[PDB]
């Protein structure tokens, strides 16, 4: 776990981190319909499963723009050289659920490998955290039941608690497009509308021009 | 009068010991979801019978309260409880004041039987601008009417989260989509007792509830 | 600032209030899909600049109903005479932004002028608030990148915090028609699903009625 620092004092968000970090602290939700319609084909042509490929795709991109891997660590600002994804696993028989991570790669055939390792390994494990949690993670739920057109989460206590969570819905059809309910919740200390909209854009752009691989 | 019982939950055999006690801690947390409920089988038998929408909707939400324990707790006394039922609080809005109130209605498995209640209830306090002009009961979960739109998004974000583990339920504007009739429909629970199987099987089982609702 | 202090006792929301501040305190997000097809041939069709005669119309809202403009001022609840739109201003070079404030002016054209002078003046300035926070507020986000489904602000700290929170998101063709997602965070002392819903569909009225000037 490498990591490297911000100059809040040379910063251009200097006064919004400030301000988002103490008396306008808050943490916002958006919930946005993504086109899959080519995604899914890429995923059903390539034979993937469709959860890893999409964890995968967030994961690029929470390795792409620094603003998605602060954290406050022993009282400075700091940027994790990567962060790792910490999905939801779900078990059938107790109607419970896990978290697991799995190590990031570039490279999606790669992460493939460690993603299908850890849930053959963790799979059956009804801890909570499996394999533990580390500091540099972002989260990834399915809620698989539901078609939401809003999914939102409100944390007791969201100090430093800058780790981006995504949550992805049930996919429907809608004339030719498959659309799929996405929320991301960030904190907005470290992230603006901005960010999460480029974020946004490049995965709605990643998407479609994917070839699997 | 009626007092509901209770059975205490056994935490040490709980399944979910774990999430709960993370969920109470430190990951505690609340959360959001709207849906766009179909409810184009569910209007047609309301009109046709002769119902006020609201009871029989709220007939609905309460079968389902009353058939999941993960809905039913509270901290009583210091201890995790699921309750044997809960019934339902709703709001009802007041015209000439512009305001609301929350009045609470005794459940029962039978719809006939609920009308008659919500009914009695209705007319008696209908009209009170107390808050809760009956008082309020300590098994209740909730339902807001929200008319006025037609939102594709609405949450509750409560500031004081602790052991409020008791669903609440808001209901949008329904309005036309092609052949359908759909209305809004929200629901925030708190993540200690509830999981999204359980709220996604509890919408899943709604659309359903809905749709074979025979009117009676 | 003039303001008006309320006679509690008297007024027909005494308990809700009194409720809404102490144990029940909420907030509460909605998200609405406003359909602005006449509002944009309208805009178009003249002079207009979308954001300003957008902040307008909300202005008109918010000055029209008391509700949206209460506060909390030296232990009383007080009502402003007038609230000022506080609209984000976007910098391209920094990819950050600002909160500018603006008079708030019944006719279009004076805010319109007001609005300019503002932009033109505080735009490229890179502090949080160029102008300063005044008492008066109310917040109004432009957020162009993302047709969102729901938008949720989640405050730590809902103390008194009464002021409502606009966000514009994209807007998008559907059928013939246009549409612009749009939410409204309220505080529930201060503001019901009434006041919220009456507000929305005034919005909506003086969308389709606006005569552009």
């Amino acid at each position: 776990t490498g990591y490297t620092t911000v100059d809040i004092s040379q910063w251009h968000r200097k006064e919004h981190f400030e301000a988002f970090q103490s008396v306008a602290q808050c943490t916002y939700n958006q919930t946005v319909q993504l086109d899959i319609t080519a995604f899914l084909k890429t995923v059903k042509k390539n034979k993937h499963k469709f959860y890893p490929a999409f964890i995968h795709i967030l994961a690029r991109l929470m390795n792409a723009h620094p603003e998605f891997r602060m954290a406050m660590k022993d009282g400075e600002l700091v940027i994790w050289d990567s962060v790792h994804p910490c999905y939801t696993v779900f078990h059938e028989q107790t109607e419970t659920f896990s978290s697991l991570w799995s190590e990031y790669h570039d490279d999606f055939r790669q992460f493939l490998h460690i993603y299908s390792q850890d849930v053959a390994c963790y799979g059956e494990n009804l801890a909570y955290f499996p394999k533990g949690f580390i500091e540099n993670m972002f989260f990834v739920s399915a809620n698989p039941w539901v078609s939401f057109t809003s999914f939102d989460l409100n944390v007791a206590n969201m100090d430093n608690f800058f780790a981006p969570v995504f949550t992805m819905g049930k996919y429907y059809t809608q004339g030719d497009k498959v659309l799929m309910p996405l929320a991301i919740q960030v904190h907005h200390a470290v992230c603006d509308g901005f960010h999460v909209g480029r974020m946004l854009n490049e995965l709605q752009q990643y998407c479609d021009e994917w070839q699997g691989g």
